[PDB]
């Protein structure tokens, strides 16, 4: 409870922003200064692992150092799942939020990190409601939609949180305490945050929206949808002009209903990077 | 009833004419003059899109507002389906007409976008009955073919429109009212469409041929068939004399019971875009 | 019958002749002073279109005009499989005789054309009875064997008349009004054809070869075959010396079992198209 | 009878030789002063047109002729199987053997060659003894081992002349009037054939080994096998010393149980074609 | 019994340490000063072997003498499975230890090596409580984890472990005599085996971790995971700063529980292998 | 039996020796001079032929009679599987011993040689006793393990060697004459054989050890497994010193249990052919 409540703060104390994937302190500075609540750490690109298709690894410490000494906002990192020493190295390395990554080469085929264990806040992926709760029954701290990093497309990322809040809704509006029993069995989690959940019709914790955001177009559709925030990542700095995109993206998910204003920041804004659209995969 | 059959009226009052496919001003006014009844922004073209393959989304706004003001007939420009924020952009746009369209990449894959909250006039593909209703009760203003777009093959289109023609058909020469109960329930639509159609022999809404749409020759044929008026796109633009072809064309479209005028407009018209027979896909 | 037997004489008129793939005038010069019965105005070849794979469509009219304003012997042109309209076009043209091509990109997976409605002659490809009896039943004038187009290997040709003859016989030699009536039925032909056929052992038609034939022994073959005269395409100017191997066929086919004289003109006559062997398809 | 008897006598009497595919003159004497007893004229070579693949056809007279005329020996063509104009157009010719060979591409899936009504003798490949009945029932004076032609290969030559062997032999140590009757009818075939065999214990006419004979120790262990002479055709010539290998095979052929002999003409032979290996097919 | 413990423990005194694959004399001067309690002398390395794919053997000796006779700490090197006469070789040779290992190419499908009838302490590959008894019954003085060699990736590595972690406890926590029984029969050992693990809640022999480490940080992941050391292999030596990483994983494993000194070791470490993420295999 | 028992002896009385394959003169005088109890002369060499895929056949007897002219140890030469006649021209050779060899294409791929009705000895490949003994019972007077050969890879020869091993034995504890009379009936051999065989626990002949044999290790490996002797082929000349590798194999065949002396010959012994890894086939 009390542990925990800190740390989904910490991470609560994150809605409405944008974090942004940032691979030098060049790039840091342009997003603390684009309006980024804050900025992810890592020395290679979602976009570029996926074809690598090379080992993706924690990120070396210095290259974090570096990056989180050249600004005021929270810095995240990226550890692979299952890894809990690597975790272990970033707790003491005093980054802000931890994020284990599925869009890193897992380390544990079967056993996520116990984050419990930890005082620092991690960020967690899901696609669906179980994976959602088995995450936080887990310790997460934050949690953000899957979607298909790297490609550019929406559709992914949209999908999910449609499902969640299909699916919190879906298993709320059913009747017995039995009924309900069997579900928490099921999706491997105690009956008590599935629970929290009905009563509450949302996730206890804050439930960011990432993979697939290129447009700022994009960000506003996932807020509209329920999102508490938003992860983009490179191709910002992909982009033909990141510095406009970037402000765009942070403006575009603070007044995302905002029509007006929405179109008046998609102009003129350049090439962006050319994605992958999912259905070619 | 009242604001609906508005947004029917603009798109009903397209009745007999050809939208163009345009990339830059140039090309607009080339349209224009040509006798286009309206044009489609887009920064890049259904030929190429499908191949390319990298997510296709709504077109900065800049480029469209451009294309717009450079020309007095009406501007139609696309979003992918499903992402609603793009529209809604594109409604703040002051464009004259959205078209979700399936060409694009998609948003969702599962949900088409709330047409019916918009004020502007929506076009949408379909390939069948069902379908077309489904995008009608959507809040479709609008219907044009799906065919297969940027393969200059006409094969598609026209199978469509007999589909529709023979289907509304079929269902309408049926019995009971339990019958219909069923065929309205199985394509997911309200009684009271599938009854409208029924009852008028003919969607409620204004029906273009798109996709596949080559030649002077293709344009009549599918006017012959039943279709209110045609979507051409590039390569019209993709042809040796895109002027001449444009114009033959709209007159191909307005005169296309003219064996004589016709053929005076098919000649010397010089090497046209290869287009990618649908069979050999 | 008084509108047919006028339609079925001018192609009857043709019998015994060797109709010829032409893409310019110079061509078409040199295919009457051969002893064509007629050319075949296209602008793209049989032996290309199968490889390219674009969409083949009816001819640029100026392109045909040209052709048959430069030749005396009547002028067929192609139109695509069901694309009404594109013969709409060519009747106005003035142009000689109609084939409805299966060589060119269908406009109608579902629908042939209602050559009924036309005064021009059409030509048609069929494999088998039904299929010859379906064309003619839909108001074909004059038959061709379908063939591999461009393949260079009569294999196929022969083996659709061979076919035919095999078929009409075995139908014929059957006992039952009743019998034939579900044959009727079957191949979706009125009773009355395949009954004129068996009372006549032979279609009301005359019916070419088509498809496959390369040498001038290849024409003869098919004659000796029932055949009541031959489409030869290019690459009789595919070869080497076109105008000697266009004069040999010719030649070959009105003198197709004059095994001495035959031979005479078969030698020397240079490198013909090297063709595709179908079985390698 | 009569008639054949006299076909008969012709192919008859090239028992023990050994026949020579040339493609030029200068190769047909090459040939003639090696010992050949025959040569078969083609323009083009069986282990090329194996991997074209384009229709491989009867070879073009002028070519034959001028082969024919520079060589006393006689000179044998190839037609396509069905293809009977072809051979209407080779006996024209005055060509001594015609082979109706599956070695070209084939101008009827269905039908051979009507070879009783030309007078000249057919030679036709066969792989077991329904195929050889068959032909030679068709009117085929001479019957030749299939193999695998072109891939310097003996293990199909042999393995076909071992099962006519074995099945001629099998078939004729079985017992009854209606055991007979029925194999008969089975390989499609009179009952009279089946025994002329059976009471003869080898087929009526001379079967001649053909495809992948490459070396003079293959010719030996033919004829060793049974067969009643040789068709090599290159490469022979395709070999490093042809005149010597031509040698080699003509000797190998007569001498076929003379160890010492062959031997003495198996030795420094030089570089031969490297075949293609059945197996790796 | 007393023969074995002695084996058993030289292979447990290196309890702790780190050995690393060398090369090179150079290289193997490197890894001593760097803290490797051992050597594993090879003249190809896994990384590239699994690649080749050639025959992958015993190293040549002399490579070996030379590396072995340039450092204090003891030298392993590598023989094909089931190669007993590989090994006997290498006894002579008075290596260390021998390592009969599954990253070369196999000598016996079907047999391991006797390591019984030999004096020098082996090591083995295993991944799972069966495997691993198996070939301690062998006569295995020590076990390795196998993992997916060269891959630079530790996610299979870390899975064995815990897969024979959970069994030998599954195992462990189970009942009967005669249910015992069973799964030693099953995995092909004497029962006297999987009872003193049961008694002893591990196996006899030391348990390293090998394929897959790249990085300080998955050393000690491994170790906190339950290994008793860590085997390193190239790419140490592949890698931007070999010297650096060598010791900062010698560092790490001993340190391994250690978050500050961990971190302090994985800094500015450079750019290490690009390994091949096991799920794009 | 007599003549038998002399082809055997012959074969038999080169038990412990080590066979070369040579491919010149050069060559043969080297493996000579390196203790090759004899060498087997052929063009071209078992690691190339398998890369081809040309026909691989008898060598060319000049070839052989000049390898045979310049070693006083005997020489074996290579027939293709079934190819009597190629037999025949080599036993009038006056070669040594004959060596039906399945590395070369085969000529029967149903009837081996009727080795029975030479006088000179022939070796044959076996991968289990039944094909042993088929061998054995079809006149052969050696066999020798078949294995990959060209591969470099022992994995396959020693699996054979185990196998008849393990098979004789299997057989040799059973029963009932009329259990035998199965398994002799089964692998289609006179039960005398069989019964020789078991009452003996060995095959009749010499088993020599082939296919997969590159380091003196390997060798070694093989006798201690049983076999009577070694055939080593290139690439022992594929290697960088063969002069010295070959004396090694030589050495390490007669000394294979002596740890010491083995290990002394396998030093310094330079870069051997790159093998194939079977399981990489």
């Amino acid at each position: 409870g009390e542990d925990f409540k800190i740390k989904s703060g910490l991470a609560q104390m994150l809605k409405g922003g944008v974090i942004m994937d940032v691979v030098t302190p060049e790039q840091a500075k342009i997003a603390e200064k684009s309006g980024a609540c804050a900025v992810m750490a890592l020395e290679s690109i979602p976009a570029d692992m996926r074809k690598s298709g090379k080992v993706c690894r924690m990120s070396d410490p210095k290259m974090i150092k570096d990056i989180m000494n050249s600004v005021s906002i929270p810095v995240m990192a990226k550890v692979r799942i299952g890894h809990f020493v690597e975790a272990q190295i970033i707790e003491a390395l005093e980054v802000d939020y931890i994020d284990e990554s599925e869009v890193l080469t897992p380390a544990d085929w079967t056993h996520h990190i116990e984050k419990d264990k930890f005082k620092v806040p991690f960020v967690c992926g899901a696609k669906d409601l179980g994976e959602a709760l088995r995450r936080i029954n887990e310790g997460a701290a934050m949690i953000r939609t899957k979607g298909e990093a790297g490609t550019g497309d929406v559709s992914e990322a949209v999908k999910h949180i449609r499902r969640i809040t299909e699916e919190i809704k879906a298993c709320q509006q059913l009747k017995s305490e039995d009924d309900i029993a069997k579900v928490a069995e099921e999706m491997r989690v105690p009956v008590s945050l599935l629970k929290d959940v009905l009563e509450k019709g949302k996730l206890p914790v804050v439930n960011f929206a990432a993979g697939g955001v290129a447009t700022p177009a994009d960000a506003a559709l996932l807020m509209q949808l329920g999102c508490d925030g938003v992860f983009v990542g490179s191709g910002i700095f992909k982009s033909s002009n990141p510095v406009r995109l970037a402000t765009a993206v942070v403006e575009a998910t603070t007044h995302f209903d905002n029509p007006s204003k929405l179109l008046e920041v998609s102009s003129d804004l350049g090439e962006l990077m050319g994605g992958v659209s999912i259905e070619s995969i």
